[PDB]
């Protein structure tokens, strides 16, 4: 990367906001995944959207790849600079604007995390529900199409993103639904917002997101329920969803995951396949949700172990399951699967996955958003054992292909990044791949917007 180019970047954002130091580049060359760190050639922190546009235009016209970088919590290698280039760290734009409580909407810049937003919203009666375990950038969550434990009731990012401000690869500024607009529904033109949700930084740079807010629940009850088998836990889940109980949270942990979270968070749940449950409503709405849910679990479920601080540590432990699993083998890294299947096929694929981890020499923990038909197999990898890392990728492929055989998808929320590109090709077939690539080509003709990812 030439000295004239660096000085051009510094002219846009300021000398302190451009770095070519190896240490700073290495810190931005990886996320939380096991994907080998590939450092960008520079890191740049734009201070406003005009600077984002001007950095993108500079890179694009000089043939330099651009890698958007939020909080670096992705798990599929999205920020790895496989072709070098300029990593654009967006987190200095960190303002919340246009809070419209009467309309249930708010606009956030990329440095705003979910915690920051919900802190800003205390005593408003509103909250933002989509809750990845990591303290992630909300614009990064829009870019990956994130979900979380609350999505079974309150929806994913795709359900809760109303508008996006996007700097296209050549620097043009697009407001996907129109500048300043926010509304409940529209048939106006083609829906551009949905195209950029889940685009993983390959179609442009999200510089603000307009989010749907929700009313805080009148009352909340959380509980855990221990089961004699994985089959019993997932059968309960399927029957709870088919009975149309509007559960707020329904999270599965197998016995390996439960033990790991016990040891990492000083919980003391019985070591067993377990459901973490949460219910929202009034006292009366809660009583019959609990009535009907506990009748279904009583598939051999234990009496509910009920859980302010007490449910807070329960869901903090769930949110840290990734780190709980890594703590089972210090020094190792991890890869997560993320399949999502039609709910009636969930029992057979979790039970099969449990059996396959057991028959394997790999250490694997199972956790996830089974209310969506989605779950994660967290597989540990020694960063120096190439042969374990191949057993893990092979396990991951086979699980992905089994989900596709059942009519499902290879990723419910994490995205494709570097690790699921071949699965995506199988998932949508030749016409789907070409159509996706034609969209990529019209927005990013030179292929400089996060190259090597998704397609
Ligand atoms: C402990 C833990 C728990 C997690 N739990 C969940 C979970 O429940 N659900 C879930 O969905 N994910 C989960 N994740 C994954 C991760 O938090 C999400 O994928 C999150 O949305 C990533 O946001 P980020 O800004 O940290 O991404 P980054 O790693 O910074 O980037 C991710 C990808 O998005 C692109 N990108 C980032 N910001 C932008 C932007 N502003 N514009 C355009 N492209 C951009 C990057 O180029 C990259 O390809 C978890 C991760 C961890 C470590
Ligand atoms: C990062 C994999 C774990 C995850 O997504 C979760 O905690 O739900
Ligand atoms: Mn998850």
């Amino acid at each position: 990367l030439s000295q004239d180019f660096v000085e051009a970047l510094k002219a846009v954002v300021g000398s302190p906001h451009v770095s070519t130091a190896s240490a700073v580049r290495e810190q931005h060359g990886h996320d939380e995944s096991m994907h080998r760190c590939q450092p960008p050639d520079a890191v740049v922190w734009p201070q406003n959207v005009d600077q984002v546009s001007r950095v993108a235009s500079l890179c694009y016209n000089q043939g330099v790849p651009i890698i958007p970088f939020g909080t670096g919590t992705g798990v599929e290698g999205g920020v790895c600079a496989v072709q070098g280039g300029v990593c654009i760290n967006l987190t200095h734009m960190d303002q919340i604007t246009e809070l419209n409580t009467e309309d249930f909407s708010v606009v956030v810049e990329p440095g705003v995390t979910r915690k920051a937003l919900n802190t800003h919203l205390r005593d408003s009666g509103l909250w933002f529900p989509v809750d990845p375990g990591a303290d992630a950038s909300l614009c990064g969550m829009a870019a990956t199409g994130a979900s979380g434990t609350n999505a079974v009731r309150y929806g994913t990012m795709r359900d809760n993103v109303i508008n996006l401000e996007v700097v296209l690869p050549d620097g043009r500024l697009l407001h996907t639904a129109g500048r300043g607009r926010h509304y409940r529904k529209s048939a106006a033109g083609y829906n551009l917002t949905g195209l950029f949700v889940g685009s993983e930084g390959t179609l442009g740079i999200i510089t603000s997101t307009t989010l749907r807010l929700h009313p805080a629940p009148e009352a909340t009850v959380a509980a855990t329920c221990a089961f004699p088998s994985v089959q019993a836990a997932v059968d309960s889940t399927v029957q709870i969803l088919q009975a149309a109980v509007p559960v707020a949270r329904i999270e599965f942990l197998d016995d390996v995951m439960m033990d790991a979270c016990n040891r990492h968070s000083k919980l003391n749940c019985p070591v067993a396949p377990t459901l973490f449950l949460e219910f929202h409503g009034s006292q009366q709405t809660l009583a019959e949700q609990l009535q009907r849910t506990e009748a279904i679990t009583q598939n051999g479920g234990s009496h509910f172990s009920w859980a302010a601080e007490k449910r807070n540590e329960l869901w903090a432990a769930r949110h840290n399951a990734w780190y709980a699993a890594l703590a089972l083998s210090p020094g190792s890294k991890a890869y997560s699967t993320d399949v999502c299947v039609p709910i009636s096929r969930l029992p057979e694929i979790l039970v099969e996955t449990k059996e396959e981890i057991k028959a394997s020499k790999l250490t694997g923990a199972i956790v996830g958003h089974v209310g969506d038909g989605n779950f994660h197999c967290i597989l540990l990898v020694d960063p120096d054992d190439a042969e374990e890392q191949r057993r893990v990728k092979a396990f991951a492929e086979n699980l992905g292909r089994r989900a596709l055989a059942l009519g499902g998808t290879c990723t419910g929320e994490h995205g494709i990044g570097l690790g699921k590109r071949q699965l995506l090709q199988e998932e949508v077939g030749p016409v789907g791949v070409e159509t996706m690539r034609q969209l990529k080509n019209t927005l990013d003709p030179r292929g400089l917007m996060n190259p090597g990812k998704v397609l």
